[PDB]
């Protein structure tokens, strides 16, 4: 049973090797200040793509990462930029599946959001999202 | 920040709009008989796209035709089909979110899977698969 | 083993037909504006009724007009109305299940709350009320 | 906002005072037995409107109960019968929410499923089903 | 394989019948003053003893009883009490469980708790502690 | 507001003191033959008392040693002969929270169970419910 | 297949035996002063470690405990210090897991956090950590 | 408060470095036959350490990959062999966090299991296991 074309629709989406690759981007920029930190690339639809448990990483982090990145990729901006909406709207943190604070970074492809990058468990979340922004910087370019 | 283009993949849906009509097919059929259905359609991602519960639909169906769609969309088959696979790998009924009995159908474009219709609740299986057929079978065309 | 008058009783409810009416107005309503939602009706008892993913909405919006529309239905108020109750009650999004953001809309049979109509994941949630105030408006007078 | 009334539909429930004495008959023959059971009464659409954990019964019976219950509504026969179905269709108790094991019994109003009395944690299923059935044996008559 | 008697230990609870007693003057409490409310009854240890669901109750409020009667025996306190415990101590409502909202009542045995009661729906939750304080007031005497 | 007398009724447990002392002999006889278990007792109630994960237990013992001593203090019957009873009973299993697998063991007083000691992660089950016996054996006694 | 040597890496941990010895160290130094917790030791990875559900311990303590010590490894300070940490970072505590609430200490080797200990149901947390650091305190020395 | 050296105990893992390469050489192998599979790496503590989605695999392999990569290191052997073990003990299946079927296979160092890699969402379990052989070969040597 087969659908055409009025019916059909697309999406873009960050390849598996980007992901990765943007996501072990992130781990060695935390590396790099002798961070450890967990990793997640979430899809725009927002299924995980991407995670890395980093060597000695917050066995909160995981998760936060993961959650960093749906967060960023659905409102397409900073985490903790988003974190600033919360003094005049503080019930956007009860959206299931959200976690408003910084640490995870939009990708975009002409514009629209496709992926999120979500870092958690550096000193901050300023400082995740800063590696969150290193994991992004290596697309495409 | 901007991937471009090697490092992104398209995929294809179904709209809101065909899902809808596939789906609302599918209560129509079922009522036809005199029957009372719930109504799933799933994305290949799988996300639901559709949810419709029949009026005076069992409680459990809802929940049923969701697994229903999305397990035809996983494996690209209907369900009566699909359950036929348990006699050899009985385990693979232990796989997350999956319900191995009959009522869902695949949707393709291009030969590949993109979405999976499911009904739940009439009394039994085969019947629910018939008019999740007859909702596949208003589209495309 | 049948039961008799005294110890039943009566409940109303929006027909399929009239929930899925609703939900799609409010969708149609939404995409006048170049807007990508997901919206939800969910019963006075409260199973969800209708689910619809917009093209392009944002993959927290799904479950977040669910919670939307449960917590109008909850209350027979405007989750926007209801947002304002936290100032002095505070614990009441605490309450499982809910969640007080603009966007769900009650709809009422003499009176009392029989659906909710939830929307989520345009710019603001008050546009989102709005959208849901235009599938509302479609019953059906 | 007002629907009316060709969209607007109806449903036959128990009424909590109904539910209430047919759970404590439940119990009371269970009680007579001096076996220590938990009774659930749940609705068609099935949320739970009873529950009662019997003084000294297994601490698994609760829960047992409960899922007994909204499996016989389900389907409008005793879970003991619903149980045989699963030669002939194995898959069917992977449908989530349900138990298909004896101590559900539904009741029906002009004939149509509107409650299931779930009993559980005696002997064998087969004594708790005795049991829920003198639950529905108060009702109506 | 027998303890005895001196690692052995007993706990007080309400029985059954106490608490069943407790929760149906508490809903007909509330019944008189024409408001729908869901009942709970949480043991110490806390298991749910009885719920109660009103006819034409919020979907919402059973939960939400249940969490209340947890509670106020969590802490042998009024949940009305325990919620200006929030302004000195604001992460006491993040222990798992419970829910920091007028509606909540302990029973005591000699000055120790042995269950709680839990009403919510009611258009306060400060109606809602009257009632449950009703369903508390037909024990003794 | 106190409850007296009749209205009031007791349950046996063990003491922590009790619950500690068998579930670290049962970690002791493991380790004497160079097996690494986790070990959970749980009351008739049953909430778990204790939990002891080993060194170099595998990570799927401890929920799994958990749920044997749920399921043995159920039935008050060794899960090892609990899971003979799945021949004629089959759906026995699909009752939440149990596992029917040897490794749990149940203590009594005076005749009635009052907890299950649960083992998991020996090279079999039956090798399992040797360590919850001796664990069981050095109480009361 | 066998890894090695540089593909693999090294991590520190209570035994069971330490684990058990300061868990049970936090029990009777709250027995001492006619208080009753709940106690879990919490590995930096974090599993679980240890439970014990004091003798007439409140229900909620439990699970409160084990997030306690959940929080306090995860960033390696006191839950009395983090919970400080809320003031000019308030969504610190929806990162899953944790309860940013006073009973939670950590215990290091060489500087670094291998697990925490957390203590339940005292009429304070600050009570709570008191005992958590009393049971931390029979390490090492 | 520093334990040492009597309470402590070490660990052997696999660096993050190790996990992902052999997650992504797993991957590389499906991806020589055109296969779009799930891969997940997961420690024998067991926390995930490594997840990759691939391009185009079927929305249910993802978590299937997790539980075979939990599943094979949890007893030290593939899945496909453990999936034989059913047959006399057909309730393994039944411990949580488990996926008995073929896609899973352990990776050791000095003999003892340090990792698990699964794979999910090739024609057959036993191709996703040669995918994850094919993983495990690039470590160490
Ligand atoms: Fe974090
Ligand atoms: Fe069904
Ligand atoms: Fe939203
Ligand atoms: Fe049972
Ligand atoms: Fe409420
Ligand atoms: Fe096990
Ligand atoms: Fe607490
Ligand atoms: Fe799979």
């Amino acid at each position: 049973v087969a659908a055409r074309g009025g019916e059909l629709t697309q999406s873009t989406h960050l390849t598996l090797e980007a992901a990765t690759k943007a996501a072990r981007a992130a781990v060695e920029a935390a590396e790099k200040d002798g961070r450890h930190v967990s990793v997640a690339v979430v899809d725009r639809n927002g299924n995980t793509l991407v995670t890395l448990r980093g060597d000695g990483a917050g066995p909160q982090s995981y998760e936060s990462a993961e959650r960093k990145a749906f967060t960023a990729v659905s409102w397409n901006a900073p985490t903790s930029e988003l974190a600033k909406r919360l003094a005049q709207a503080p019930t956007l943190k009860d959206i299931p599946g959200t976690l408003f604070l910084a640490g995870g970074t939009p990708v975009t492809a002409k514009g629209a959001p496709v992926a999120g990058i979500g870092v958690a468990g550096a000193p901050s979340g300023d400082l995740d999202e800063q590696y969150a922004r290193a994991g992004a910087a290596v697309l495409g370019h």
